[PDB]
Parts: C-alpha cells; structure tokens; sequence
C-alpha cells in the first residue's frame, strides 16, 4: 500500500498526548478524552511533497499493558515524548520514557521529538533551558506545543517525520 510512518505518543498521565493526536487527526481541540483510552489514529497528510498515512499510537495504559502495544511499539519509527510545562514530574519522568523505549527498539537508534506541550498557560514550572539542555543531550529536537491554540502541532509530528526520514537514509 502507500507510504506509511509509524508513530507513537508517549508522556505521562494529563501531559496531554490525547489532545495533541486529536488536533494532528481532527483539527479541533478536546478537552476531556477518556484518560485510559488507548487506540492508533490515522491520517493522510502531505509532508514536503510526500503523501503518506500517518499511523499513531496515542498511549494511555500502564507501563504492562497489551500485545497489540508490544507489537505497535516494535513497528514504531518515531516517538513524541511529551511532557506537561506547568509538570516537573511530568518532565522528570522524560528519561524513564526515553528507557522503555530504547528497550523495546532493542537498544537501537530512535528518531525522537521532545514535546512541552501546554505553552498556553501562565504558569511554568519547567526550565525552557533544561528542556533544551535535555533535547540537546539527546540528540533530538524540542518542540513547544498547545493543543488548545494549535501553536506548534503540525511542526511536531512533520519534524518527527522528517527524523525518520533521515534516520531511513542510513
Ligand atoms: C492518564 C494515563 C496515561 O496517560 N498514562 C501514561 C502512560 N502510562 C505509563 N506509565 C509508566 N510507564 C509507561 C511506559 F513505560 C510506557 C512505555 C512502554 C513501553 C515502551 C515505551 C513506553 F513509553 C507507556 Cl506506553 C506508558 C507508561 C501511565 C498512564
Ligand atoms: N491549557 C491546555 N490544556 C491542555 C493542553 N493539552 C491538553 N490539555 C488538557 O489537559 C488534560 C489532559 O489532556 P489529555 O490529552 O487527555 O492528556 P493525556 O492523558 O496525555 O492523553 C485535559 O483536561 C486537556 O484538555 C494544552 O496544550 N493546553
Ligand atoms: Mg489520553
């Protein structure tokens, strides 16, 4: 069939990883989606010149939860790790998701986007400069998103994509 990328959203419980995936999918904003409901998206979208269906994991159960997760998590090519900017824990918890999965991509060599999603609200409680400092170490790009006003959601899945890309050269 046509061109696909496997994705996976990935973050702690509220972080808002739900309400990203619906303003990638849906173009509008959802402010109370089922915190436990974990299902694969799909959208058609054009991404310099390319089409391609975008297939997205939207995580929401436990760290133990599904063979269907074990196998979308192997097929996975890129990974949104998404933390919360008005959330220290929720961005203390970063490497933990970055551990689980370099595990379940047999310790190989992972595109990756680190997300601080929320950039709408007042007040921050995560260092933009330790974000960075973060991403950097990482190797990956750090992206600050709203799922409320849209504001850098279309540049973190394409970005996401076009590190697969990259990585799919080697
Ligand atoms: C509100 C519920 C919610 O959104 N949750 C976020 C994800 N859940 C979770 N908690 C801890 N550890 C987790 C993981 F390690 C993973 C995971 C597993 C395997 C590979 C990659 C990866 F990120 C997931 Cl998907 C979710 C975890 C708690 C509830
Ligand atoms: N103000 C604001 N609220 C958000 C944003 N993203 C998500 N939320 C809210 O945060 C809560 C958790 O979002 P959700 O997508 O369900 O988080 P998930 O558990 O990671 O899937 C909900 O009440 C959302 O309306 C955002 O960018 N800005
Ligand atoms: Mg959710």
């Amino acid at each position: 069939g046509m061109t696909e990328y496997k994705l996976v959203v990935v973050g702690a419980c509220g972080v808002g990883k739900s309400a990203l995936t619906i303003q990638l999918i849906q173009n509008h904003f959802v402010d109370e989606y089922d915190p436990t409901i974990e299902d694969s998206y799909r959208k058609q979208v054009v991404i310099d010149g390319e089409t391609s269906l975008l297939d997205i994991l939207d995580t929401a159960g436990q760290e133990e939860y599904s063979a269907m997760r074990d196998q979308y998590m192997r097929t996975g090519e890129g990974f949104l790790l998404v933390f919360a900017i008005n959330n220290t824990k929720s961005f203390e918890d970063i490497h933990h998701y970055r551990e689980q999965i370099k595990r379940v991509k047999d310790s190989e060599d992972v595109p990756m986007v680190l997300v601080g999603n929320k950039s709408d609200l007042p007040s921050r409680t995560v260092d933009t400069k330790q974000a960075q400092d973060l991403a950097r170490s990482y190797g990956i790009p750090f992206i600050e998103t709203s799922a409320k006003t849209r504001q850098g959601v279309d540049d973190a899945f394409y970005t996401l994509v076009r590190e697969i890309r990259k990585h799919k050269e080697k």
